RNA sequence: GUUUGUAAUAAUCUAGAGAUUUUAAGGAACUAAGUACUAAUUUUAUAAAAAACUGAAUGAUUAAUAUAUCUUACA
């Protein structure tokens, strides 16, 4: 994954799914006014925590938190060893259950 | 200035080694001041690499974008 303006893609995702607008919140911090600080930022849509990222800058920590929120959306997995439609060709197989079909990747500014 | 000490020549005196006068003379490693007389004097000698990170405050300038499609315009 290589993101470009991940903060806009996450705002567009929440808008598409009708989630509350994403708000970045400082969960923890230490070393502000130092050479290697640690800002732990978490992006919430209402009261639910979507993603979190820890970086040495406030902006970077906010971008890293949005990227991790988008990865969690794209890297959703129903299971590690899921059934494949090719399994029905092998006779003697259980009935096929409809799989999850996504709408498509978010297109943002 | 300080220091050393009264040069030579000349005049006079002297058995003659010398004396007197011109003579506070003539010198001088030194000190101070003044003076550009001498030397600081040959056509871009050498070295020196040169503005970090995060937060905060406060400015300037700017596409600081994405998706679909393969034709579009001119002649
Ligand atoms: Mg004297
Ligand atoms: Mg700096």
């Amino acid at each position: 994954f290589e993101f470009k303006y991940p903060t806009r893609e996450l705002a567009a995702l929440c808008a598409r799914e009708d989630f509350e607008p994403p708000v970045a919140r400082l969960l923890s911090e230490t070393g502000r006014q130092s050479r290697t600080p640690v800002f732990v930022v978490g992006i919430y849509s209402g009261s639910d925590k979507l993603g979190e990222g820890a970086a040495s800058s406030l902006d970077h920590a906010r971008f890293k938190a949005a990227m991790n929120a988008l990865k969690a959306w794209y890297l959703y997995s129903p299971g590690e060893n899921p059934r494949v439609p090719s399994d029905m060709l092998e006779e003697g197989a259980k009935p096929w259950t409809p799989a999850y079909i996504d709408m498509g990747e978010v297109i943002s500014r």
